[PDB]
């Protein structure tokens, strides 16, 4: 249908506006922690503590599969990507304080980013 097109055209246009943010998010990261998903042959552990791994590859891959459908999934990934971090790494370690300072940066790119997702619909 031409209503079904339509859509399509949304997705694509909110997946473009999202890989804008994306790439402003992840250059928030500039030691690269948060890239690639936490290596479970190098972290055995790892899944008995975090129960929802997430890692900016990963939102990457769902992403060009257009499988954010609104700002709000977007959002709950990167958070998880932060929130995992906080938990299982102590205040002490730069683990933590990567995932801080990138929280702390991130909200301003996605305060922005949610005013152009409502503005342009
Ligand atoms: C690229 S990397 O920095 O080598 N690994 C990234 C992960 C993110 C994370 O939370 N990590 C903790 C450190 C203790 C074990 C899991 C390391």
């Amino acid at each position: 249908s031409m209503e079904q097109v339509a859509m399509e055209l949304r997705l694509t246009e909110l997946t473009r506006l999202l890989r804008s943010v994306l790439d402003q998010l992840q250059d928030k990261d500039p030691a690269r922690i948060f890239a690639q998903p936490v290596s479970l042959k190098e972290v055995p552990d790892y899944l008995d503590h975090i129960k929802h791994p997430m890692d900016f590859a990963t939102m990457r891959k769902r992403l060009e599969a257009q499988g954010y459908k609104n700002l709000h999934e977007f959002e709950e990934d990167f958070d998880l990507i932060i929130d995992n971090c906080m938990k299982y790494n102590a205040r002490d370690t730069v683990f933590y304080r990567a995932a801080v300072r990138l929280r702390d940066q991130g909200g301003v790119v996605l305060r922005q980013a949610r005013r152009e997702v409502d503005s342009i619909g």
